[PDB]
């Protein structure tokens, strides 16, 4: 149909459908009289992994032979989404598979929706890891995702009550057709046990073993028939393990759980036991994996010419002592010449800020669970502290901050502390982000290591994320500048030339009201809701998080609300107003936010004097499959966060590239989106960092705005008096309380200058021509947040690559 | 090479082939380079498997059309095997499999050995199971084999230090390419909660539901083109199960234990909820399966025309509360008719004698875990002890020996009373054990109902225990008389008149010879032992049990080591003493066994003056693998139960078939095998049934023998004194005490008849011509002992079917 999905040649389509018709037979069992929606996803799903399969041997094959330096990417989290469409875009099968599907007489976008999400991550994360896999597939480097294989991923989110229930993902139910499990490169891992002393070095003895059973999944370039591999680990008992009977046969579930589940918090840090086994499981495995293929090239000193091993964040931290532990106890280095090896393999990137979301694992767990490291991680400190000692001599407050050790009530590890010691290379991922660890909190690190300091600015792959879910905005770019620029998306700024063309602004702005149609229409069937698909599309979705500021969004709601109320017969620009989002299990105020904005939804939905002119909705469940369908559609993208707060963001990038405006602060890469764009076609409003710092010196009294901003105290009364919970009048207590006396985020600081800036939105949206004026000029500036750009950065100056656009062999 | 392994067409192995190295490259995600034998076994798995699956789906597909009466399996116990062989021997794949391998390079023989056992039974009941279900698929019945799919099967057996040790099966390690999971055919089975009456009867409410997602596995019948399901149901917690959050979807490990593992208790009763939970999660899933089907064909009066339920033992008994809890508390009938519905659907196959094996379950379990079963299974008891008391009015003692309801400390119900009394057709497994149900165990039930008593004699599949395990002498049998015996095993006593013919003579002493070489030389490989292959070859593989009287056969052993030992210059006949066998892991006294095999052997087979005159061996973990090996390799056949014990035995039948002589008991079958062939031509001893019971009359004591048999007295101070445990001295006592005070099973009582009977057999084994020629008597007169036979009985006189020996299109 469109041209950007490939061609549909008679003897494709002829193959396709007679593979299909082969799979459903052979593979699923099935003929055509039983067979339900179900079987039909899983015979295309299984037919499409069959192209893959030549391109993913000759890719590790060629890997052998040309032996290039190796990168591994350890994340707890690859947050993939589904693979049958994504499949399909990189190998061009997507017009064929079309075409094959309709002539058997489905319809193969209701055969998409069957797929479930795996959700192994919790949001920004997690989808960054997973964009990078897609962007170091594209530009062929030998890189390999290593992480661990959830059973649980992350929970599904109903509503019930305006509530968040949470229920299990039970995402393998049906069966993962593009997983292979290698169960014959299974590995131990282990834990507990003692430390001996010998002769020869320390030996780590009387351990219990826990296996490690990896399970391959393919990861397609774009259209250059690369096919990298994503390793994840399950947990299993072995076989002698407790081993009245029926209880040890039962009791080696305790060592699977390992791998059962995702832990659902979103920049939190809980010291749970069965977390730090997680990390140390994927870190033990990778790192025998690593050395293994390492070997088949008793000489280190190439290691780090061979391998790279990139920490997502502090959660994978014990690849270091781990490499240490190898290369000293097993490998009989010395320590100096392990030290330097360490520490040119590896390299950190911090994702946080918050410091209630840094990992500082107790002592005392280290203790028991991971003896030998914690010797390690002593003596990785000593060597450190001398090194400052000797830099900064008398500087004995230096020593104590910098410490890979916290003194307190509990001892505490600081992982970030060991990470920056064992890295050639520590990045954040925008560049406020970068100058702000740099300025702050790794001040001390930066001024002993400056060159280890850099900045990667996040991205996202416009593979998935344009061509994949607006196809129609794809294709109407494709048509003036052709095809190049979904691997190359600097090329997007060749649109600029066209932001006069009165073809494109219709063609723009038609594609955008499709997309809205298009989810309006899914909002009806999916979950019997109605809404105006002329309103402008208000949308914030991302984690329930108080720093993301939500509740600033919810005061303008109730601000418009209250607004139409005092004035009913007085025009407004509709809106949609659209926030998704999950709140971790035990985050009692972020379950609170939900249900605010459920009950707002309530008064303001059911409101005759409001029409359709404004409607709340939660939209649940937001995970990819979601992002891919309400991102197209959205007018107006939130990004508010209080200044400071935001290390990058990603959802800001996805509405940037997908024709949305963006309403935010000079947090994270908005910064970066609003020079690219320039600041006149970006809507900024509140602080910046410097005034967050300016009020938190004379202190944030709440109470000022309050008695100053009518129109706030309004609101403050209406919440508190239950004009929002008739039934439960202090329903919000909590939420009016904390706004009031404990507001860390400063959410009525930004109110005025915010619901001001919401006013500016209003009147450019009255105007369509200049509306999709300046939604041309995002679009067109919107290519340097490609994650190809950032994953050649991370090639050329962390990993020592170079990657290329050539393709391999077909 | 063989003819009963089918052509090696040009066409079929070329296509073979190229099928082999397609599943290897798109199926495993291998290259030729870097796939290991495993690899190759799974290619051909897959390669084989797709020759079912036309077959399978016209299989069904043929059952919906003509809507035969089916016929439901219910067992707890599928003792399977490997499937590869037998799906090649059934699809008369096998020549062309092994030309297509051979010409690839590879040994087929190699790869199958890689195949792990399905070991998803204990003994005998599980693998009558296995033999059923393939004579039932070969004789045309539209037949369900209807279980659990435990994740862990019957243990490996490993001997630490002539000590078993079990370790956890783990069968599923590699993935089990014969199944097809069925993940939309999932059903609720409920547990706990408890009974509502209201105006529209009885409700079941506040229950916990545990899903059960069944699994098919094929089986196909011989050369007939039929495929039959075996379909076992997997236990899974449901989404919303517990739903702080982390430990919510670790708990979900507690309903999916259900299962989990198989009861390693072969012919013992432990009362646990566990196992209660397997049998009803079975049944329940079981019947609503077995309801949906009929009702694609509200009126039940055809419901037994249309279903036929064999329950196998008591395991399944509460498919008979069960279907009157569906017909009355959901359909809606009247009792009455409910009850005559069950009755005719429903028939019970006894395979327990001793009164420790019978399920009596006590009603507080019954009481927490199914409240509504329990209340049906008390108005079960009453009306039936109705028809007692109206029968034999004023016999109150017969009313308390017939309830199903045992008084006592705790209150019971007895299984098998319930079974009797909700079944059209009772049976046991032999003669002589159906004979005992009505003149012991079950003569009361017998005189209220003597039309429900029938025998159904055991038997054995010949294509597994003939065809697959021992293919020269299926061969040889072929060149005289043909192929057609092996689906009609009477045929074989066309070979009575082949007894004087001297060439066949030749060539089934040739076949025995070449087995035992095979075998001799697999003991040396996989397990460092060495065997004179010219010894007769004396085995006795069976479950450990004391009522299979394993210790008689070590009292024989003793008795032949200190007979050499006082004249160890005259002339015995060399023996391979070969005893293996699991004990259930809480049977002490089994272990104590196993300990005092190897103890013999540790003395035995280092004694220089024994020279390889007497070796003495204990087969590690046997399992159906190991028997199609060692079976084959027999000469002597151990069968020495005391009689009454001993339900039928099928081990017997297997051995018959293959070329040993039996020594045996008139215990089970044995009876029935010594009548087929000839009293003259089987080597019976000792008491029979009548014999024990005038023993118990006057009462057993022991002592007696040892006073009056002086070689048995040395044996006994042998063991006592340490001769075969040096360092512990009192190492056998337990053994020793029971043997002289606690032995239920009389082992002294037939010592003296079983030496002197194994003296005949070492004189008939001196004479080869005379062996041979008894021999051939034996396997001339074993069609009686196929289960293709016992199904047709089972199919005319309880089930209500007729076979079919008639071929389906390919
Ligand atoms: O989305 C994120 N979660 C965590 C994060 C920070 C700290 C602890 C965690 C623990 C688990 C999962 C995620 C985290 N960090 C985040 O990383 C993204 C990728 O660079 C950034 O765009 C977000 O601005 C940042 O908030
Ligand atoms: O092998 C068997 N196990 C049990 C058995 C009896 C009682 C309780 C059980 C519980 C679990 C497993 C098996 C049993 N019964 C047996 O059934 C076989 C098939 O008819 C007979 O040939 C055996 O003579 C008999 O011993
Ligand atoms: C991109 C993405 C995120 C990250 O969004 P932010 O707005 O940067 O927090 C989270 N969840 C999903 C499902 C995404 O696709
Ligand atoms: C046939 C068989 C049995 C039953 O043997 P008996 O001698 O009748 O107890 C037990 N186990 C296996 C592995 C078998 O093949």
């Amino acid at each position: 149909q469109i041209s950007v999905r490939g061609l549909a040649g008679v003897e494709n389509v002829t193959e396709l459908k007679k593979n299909f018709n082969r799979h459903l037979h052979f593979t699923l069992v099935k003929d055509r009289n039983v067979a339900t929606p179900r079987d039909y996803y899983f015979a295309l799903a299984h037919t499409v992994r069959d192209h893959l399969v030549g391109r993913w041997i000759r890719t590790q094959q060629h890997y052998y032979e040309k032996d290039p330096k190796r990168i591994y990417y350890l994340s707890l989290e690859f947050y993939m989404g589904r693979t049958l469409q994504n499949t399909m875009v990189n190998l061009a099968l997507e017009n064929a598979c079309d075409e094959a599907t309709y002539q058997l007489g489905l319809d193969m976008e209701e055969l998409e929706e069957i797929e479930e999400d795996a959700g192994l991550g919790n949001g920004g994360l997690g989808r960054l890891a997973a964009c990078f896999l897609d962007s170091m597939a594209t530009l062929g480097l030998a890189a390999y995702g290593y992480g661990i294989r959830y059973e649980f991923g992350i929970f599904n989110q109903k509503i019930c009550g305006g509530w968040q229930m949470e229920e299990a993902d039970d995402w393998l139910r049906y069966g993962n057709p593009w997983e292979k499990a290698r169960p014959e490169f299974t590995l131990p891992v282990h834990f507990y046990g003692r430390v001996e002393h010998t002769s020869q070095g320390a030996k780590w003895v009387d351990t219990q073993v826990v296996l490690a059973m990896p399970y391959d999944t393919p990861v397609p370039g774009y259209r250059n028939n690369v096919v990298n591999t994503m390793r994840l680990w399950s947990a299993k008992a072995p076989n002698d393990f407790n081993l009245g009977y029926i209880q040890a046969v039962l009791d080696r579930n305790l060592a699977e759980n390992i791998s059962r589940v995702l832990y659902p918090n979103d920049n939190f840090f809980e010291g749970k036991e069965l977390r730090l086994k997680q990390e140390y499981f994927v870190v033990a495995a990778t790192l025998q994996d690593i050395i293994r293929r390492f070997k088949s090239s008793t000489n280190f000193d190439a290691f780090p010419d061979k391998v790279a091993i990139q920490l997502n964040d502090t959660h994978p931290s014990l690849a270091i002592p781990e490499l240490m532990r190898v290369l000293v106890d097993l490998e009989r280095l010395d320590w100096d010449k392990a030290w330097e090896v360490t520490v040119k393999t590896c390299a950190y990137t911090n994702h946080t800020v918050l410091p209630e979301a840094l990992e500082r694992w107790p002592v005392h767990l280290l203790e028991t669970l991971l003896p030998r490291h914690l010797q390690i991680i002593y003596e990785i400190n000593q060597r450190f502290l001398n090194r400052v000692a000797a830099a900064f001599p008398g500087d004995v407050d230096r020593l104590r901050r910098m410490s890979l050790v916290e003194e307190g009530a509990v001892k505490r590890i600081n992982m970030a502390h060991l990470c920056i010691a064992g890295s050639h290379a520590v990045n954040g991922v925008a560049r406020i982000h970068s100058e702000i660890l740099k300025k702050t909190i790794f001040k001390d690190f930066y001024e002993l290591e400056p060159h280890k300091f850099q900045n990667k600015t996040n991205g996202i792959t416009p593979r998935r994320w344009l061509v994949l879910c607006n196809p129609g905005l794809a294709e109407i770019i494709a048509e003036r500048i052709g095809e190049e620029y979904i691997s190359d998306l600097d090329q997007l700024r060749k649109l600029l030339s066209y932001v006069d063309d009165e073809a494109f602004i219709r063609d723009v702005a038609k594609v955008k009201q499709e997309n809205k149609l298009k989810f309006a229409a899914y909002l009806e069937r999916e979950y019997k809701v109605h809404i105006n698909p002329n309103s402008l599309f208000d949308v914030q979705v991302k984690r329930i998080h108080e720093y993301k500021r939500q509740l600033l969004n919810c005061l303008h709601v109730i601000t418009l609300y209250n607004r139409i109320k005092k004035e009913p017969n007085k025009f407004v620009v509709p809106r949609t107003v659209m926030i998704g989002g999950k709140a971790a299990p035990g985050y009692h105020m972020a379950k609170m936010i939900i249900k605010l904005i459920t009950a707002i939804g309530d008064v303001v939905n059911h409101d005759p004097v409001v029409g359709d002119r404004l409607r709340v909705i939660f939209l649940e469940n937001y995970r990819v499959s979601l992002a891919e369908k309400v991102i197209p559609a959205a007018d107006l993208s939130e990004q508010i966060s209080t200044a400071g707060t935001e290390a990058s963001g990603t959802g800001n990038m996805k509405f940037m590239l997908n024709g949305a405006l963006t309403i935010g602060t000079m947090d994270g890469a908005n910064v970066e989106m609003a020079e690219e764009a320039g600041e006149e076609n970006f809507f900024i409003f509140g602080m910046r960092v410097e005034d967050v710092d300016r009020l938190d010196q004379r202190g944030y009294n709440a109470q000022e705005y309050y008695d100053r901003i009518p129109e706030l105290r309004q609101i403050i009364e209406q919440l508190s008096s239950g004009f929002f919970s008739p039934k439960q009048p202090d329903l919000f207590k909590d939420i009016v309380n904390m706004l009031m006396h404990h507001d860390r985020f400063k959410v009525f600081a930004d109110y005025e200058e915010y619901v001001k800036c919401q006013e500016r939105v209003s009147a450019l949206y009255k105007n369509p021509r200049e509306w999709t004026r300046m939604v041309i000029r995002n679009i067109a500036t919107s290519g340097k947040f490609s994650s190809d750009r950032t994953i050649a950065q991370y090639a050329r100056e962390i990993w020592g690559v170079e990657p290329s656009r050539q393709r391999l062999p077909a």
